[PDB]
């Protein structure tokens, strides 16, 4: 089946379509008519896979734009690193051109993000420490995500960042869907599944 | 998803149509646009969440009618015990009123599902004694098979089947498809899956 098979919005399949993306990949074949309906899903891939679009996706799909200065994210997507708060920003963003997809990260100062969570976003893609510092500076307001993704999971827990990502989870509407993509699946990961997520489907392409 | 999203082609379509089944379960959702683009898959699910139909469809869609007098199957679905057989047959048998399916099982003599297996079949369900006593007779020819299921593994593991099973499997041609499903993946099963089966994706909804 290709992208354009399963139910995704215009500006998402054009999207696709002027990156030469046309054929979900296993990961993201598997995982999209399940994500699409706002089910939750464990994903045990590593990149290379396809997981990034497994998540993004969903959430452009989900996400009509909104123009509202201020606005509060509706997804929140963690990840260990930098460098893949980035990586993933940028293809959410090249995914979903009708959304505002703000990166927060450490190894910086605090002023540049705040200022643009403060102009208001759809998406958040962040590493945990610094969103946390975020929320609880009353910067970052998780309130609205009505999808919120780990990915990575398995770094996040080897990074230490167990507390954070709970603290960031229970920020969220219970409301949400949500994704998690990990290779493998830590105890840790496995009691943030029972106790974060619905009846998750597992997809495991490793 | 509706079924009709999927690639079903119109006898399948209007046969799910005829029983009022019309939106796939989780496991057939993730496992449909694998299966049908004849991937190999792990279904780690057990019986209520509609397994059947996710190897079901597969095997519907991917083989056409045939007439010929004395065929062998293109598909065979190894079960644990004749009740599965029997259930497995029947249900397939309803979302593929184009394909000629036979149950083989013991308990019973073994003139009629070999004369059954003699006139030709597209498709045959079996538990794996009788499968292999059919196969070594010369009753039972896999060369043809497309499509293999093992439907239980672990139950067939547990009732001391895995060498006929192995032995069936070593039968069909490795070009095959294969779906595996089982609730449980104890190490026969793993190993199972790593000699028969090409990169399967696990969908695991238990
Ligand atoms: N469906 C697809 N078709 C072609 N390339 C893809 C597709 N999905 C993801 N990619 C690329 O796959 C690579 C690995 O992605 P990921 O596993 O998400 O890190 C990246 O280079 C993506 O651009
Ligand atoms: N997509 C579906 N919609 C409604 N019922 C289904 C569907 N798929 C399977 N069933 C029913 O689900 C039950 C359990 O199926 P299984 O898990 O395959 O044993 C059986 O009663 C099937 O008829």
């Amino acid at each position: 089946m290709e992208f354009k098979d399963f139910p995704l919005k215009p500006e998402i399949l054009e999207a696709l379509h002027g990156r030469g993306l046309t054929t979900p990949t296993p990961i993201q074949a598997a995982a999209l008519p399940l994500a699409l309906e706002g089910k939750d899903l464990i994903g045990q891939a590593r990149t290379g896979t396809g997981k990034t679009l497994a998540f993004a996706l969903p959430i452009a799909e989900r996400l009509a734009p909104s123009q509202e200065r201020g606005r509060k994210p509706r997804a929140l997507v963690l990840t260990p690193t930098r460098e893949l708060a980035l990586q993933v920003a940028s293809e959410l963003t090249a995914v979903a051109p009708h959304l505002k997809v703000v990166a927060v990260y450490g190894g910086t100062g605090y002023g540049k993000q705040k200022e643009a969570l403060l102009r208001g976003a759809d998406a958040v893609v962040a590493t945990p420490g610094r969103a946390l510092d975020y929320l609880r500076q009353g910067v970052l307001d998780l309130s609205r995500v009505e999808v919120a993704v780990l990915d990575e999971a398995d770094e996040m827990l080897s990074m230490g960042f167990e507390e954070e990502v709970e603290a960031l989870l229970s920020a969220t509407p219970p409301s949400r869907q949500t994704l998690l993509f990990s290779a493998t699946l830590p105890s840790w990961a496995k009691r943030l599944a029972e106790r974060y997520m619905k009846n998750p489907v597992l997809i495991n392409v490793i």
